[PDB]
């Protein structure tokens, strides 16, 4: 019934409902300029958030993107919350943020927000080449997600950080992805993802990264940035659920021909179109490695400084069985000195981007043994794996070496002459173009990726989740 959806009361705030209504048409103007292309006139079967509540939280429905009810929601206050981890441990929860934490706050919080747009824009030319409405219908609802997530922090900084707070949020629509004078700020999110393999990747790999910033913010003392970040991993959850099931259902279908055609050839693979496995390795590597660089330098004062402030806490912090100050605490990394690969331990709060980093890889990991399960219900030798995390890497200690995917510091030599075989080459990429092209009728998939396991919201999987209205109604008539 609101305007703005939202559980936060914004109506009782009139200054703020204001300002974010000022907002509003320049997100829209947004999203018609930058968001999906083409697609002002199509009804899309999307799912919209209404509530927390994690029972009736999101409904589904027909609804023009530009019409989407985007809305703020926060998980539940708590009363009596503590602060859990830092320096202000055991001390009540903010509800508004210390003087002297607010510009660095601020900055984290705009940040976090930049990734959310970034994401529609890179993505925005897909529609055109959707191996089906099923999959068009998925790119379309991680969308407006993305586009929600931007409102989320948008809200925050309008709520929270006054005229700043304000400023940030227009700039927050004046950057954009791969532009020259205003880029994003984050190098992944500043990329093409130029095809479906890339978006599948993108939404398995670097959607998770937002997962585990998302969860260290949701221990931040900062409370309304907490309770916003808590809401938001449930939404991330069905992002990772799209790239990791879109690469499962690639691998299943390309089994699927190895098993027909009795080949494990690529050549006999790639004519008859689909995508070997080796060259999805590749593809993997390549979002796994340049995801890693996010996290940040291994070893970082800035991110000792948010921890201890209480801005930001690690995965899990609740769960972890020491002092949760960590003044005297050691953490294990990595190191190269010279011509090996070496482990040191260093002060634990120096190396919170190391551990958030091993987080990560951890949950990528478990995925990857998921999409194993494949080959190997065909009785196929075939595994994924991920790459050292020393290889491929612009950020940190690794930056200025080789690492190859089994661990190795390899020569300038060697890397010219066998990166081709672990990361997609520019004839790679163009064969996976090759394969990219609209597949529209209602049920029907493209011939490089199969069929998902179910539907979406108990309807077939021949429902139509986009009608296009290609008929153009004409004004006032
Ligand atoms: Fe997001
Ligand atoms: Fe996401
Ligand atoms: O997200």
């Amino acid at each position: 019934s609101e305007r703005i959806p939202n559980n936060v009361n914004l109506n009782e705030n009139k200054t703020l409902q204001r300002a974010l209504e000022q907002w509003q048409p320049s997100f829209l103007n947004w999203w018609d300029d930058m968001g999906p292309e083409n697609s002002s006139n199509y009804d899309v079967y999307l799912r919209t958030a209404v509530s927390v509540d994690p029972k009736g939280w999101a409904d589904f429905g027909y609804v023009k993107m530009h019409d989407y009810r985007w809305g703020i929601f926060l998980a539940p206050q708590e009363g009596e919350k503590k602060i859990t981890f830092g320096e202000h441990k055991g001390q009540d929860v903010w509800q508004e943020v210390p003087g002297e934490y607010r510009s660095t706050l601020r900055r984290i919080i705009v940040t976090q927000g930049d990734t959310e747009p970034a994401s529609v824009e890179q993505q925005r030319h897909l529609g055109l080449t959707a191996p089906s409405l099923y999959d068009l219908r998925n790119l379309f609802q991680v969308n407006v997600e993305e586009g929600r997530h931007l409102w989320a922090m948008v809200y925050l900084l309008h709520a929270h950080f006054g005229r700043d707070g304000r400023e940030e949020g227009e700039a927050l629509l004046e950057r954009r992805s791969g532009d020259e004078d205003n880029p994003r700020i984050l190098t992944a999110f500043n990329e093409k993802t130029p095809d479906w393999l890339s978006f599948f990747m993108f939404t398995f790999i670097t959607d998770r990264d937002g997962k585990f910033q998302l969860a260290s913010l949701a221990e931040s003392a900062f409370d309304p940035l907490a309770r916003t970040c808590k809401f938001m991993l449930t939404e991330e959850a069905h992002h990772l659920f799209v790239g990791e099931s879109g690469i499962a259902r690639v691998i299943q279908r390309t089994c699927e021909v190895m098993k027909e055609l009795g080949t494990d050839d690529p050549a006999k693979l790639r004519a008859a179109g689909v995508i070997d496995l080796p060259t999805l390795q590749k593809y993997l590597n390549f979002h796994y490695s340049v995801t890693s660089d996010l996290y940040g330098a291994e070893i970082s004062s800035n991110a000792a400084t948010y921890y201890t402030n209480g801005l930001k806490g690690r995965f899990e912090e609740e769960k972890i069985g020491d002092d949760h100050k960590l003044q005297n605490s050691e953490y294990e990394v990595m190191d190269v000195a010279g011509d090996k690969i070496l482990t040191r331990h260093v002060p634990a709060l120096s190396a919170l981007n190391e551990r958030l980093r091993d987080d990560w890889i951890t949950d990528v990991q478990a995925g990857v043994d998921r999409w194993n399960r494949i080959p190997a219900k065909f009785g196929f030798d075939f595994r994924f794996t991920l790459p050292h995390k020393g290889f491929h890497r612009k950020i940190g200690m690794f930056a200025d070496v080789h690492v190859s995917p089994d661990g190795r510091l390899i020569s300038e030599a060697e890397w010219t002459h066998q990166h081709k075989n672990w990361l997609p080459t520019e004839s790679d990429r163009l064969y996976v173009h090759s394969l990219m092209g609209r597949c529209l009728e209602p049920g029907k998939f493209a011939n490089w990726i199969a069929a998902p396991a179910r539907g979406i919201n108990n309807q077939p999987v021949n429902f139509e989740y986009v009608r296009f209205n290609w008929s153009h109604p004409q004004f006032e008539k």
